[PDB]
């Protein structure tokens, strides 16, 4: 088997939610190409800003199964100011849905190495293996 951390945010997180389909861009295909049915997938959202400018922290907002095998399809389902259409998917299925502040989490994930900088565990990544622990803690908090 195999835990991994997703790195999407809200508005792509509806598409997930609703098409129950988990896309990569071309450049991290070869990651996706290692997911099998089965694995599971911790949904993580990042910081953003509300339409008001308020800030939005990160969090996990979910957990799924996945259900296929990696495949190709540049249906225009997602959204980027570029035209990234993330045509590497998954199929997956809904295991819980519920949100949870990550930030806490930090200090006790650990793939997290440096907590300082955390960010650099997620820098230019769509999605990362999680160590079985890390998984079970976020199931745990999302039950």
């Amino acid at each position: 088997m195999t835990y991994w951390i997703c790195i999407t945010n809200r508005e792509n997180w509806e598409v997930i939610k609703r098409h129950n389909v988990w896309g990569v861009p071309k450049k991290h295909k070869n990651t996706l190409s290692r997911v099998k049915p089965g694995d599971k997938l911790v949904i993580y959202v990042r910081q953003e800003k509300d339409k008001e400018g308020n800030l939005l922290e990160p969090k996990i907002v979910g957990i799924y199964e996945v259900t296929s095998e990696p495949y190709v399809d540049f249906s225009r389902i997602f959204k980027p100011g570029g035209k990234e259409t993330y045509p590497y998917r998954v199929k997956i299925k809904p295991i819980k849905i519920g949100e949870i502040n990550f930030k806490p989490l930090i200090n006790d994930l650990k793939f997290i190495k440096n907590k300082k900088r955390w960010s650099m565990h997620f820098f230019g990544k769509a999605m990362r293996e999680l160590p079985e622990e890390d998984y079970k803690l976020i199931e745990k908090l999302l039950l």
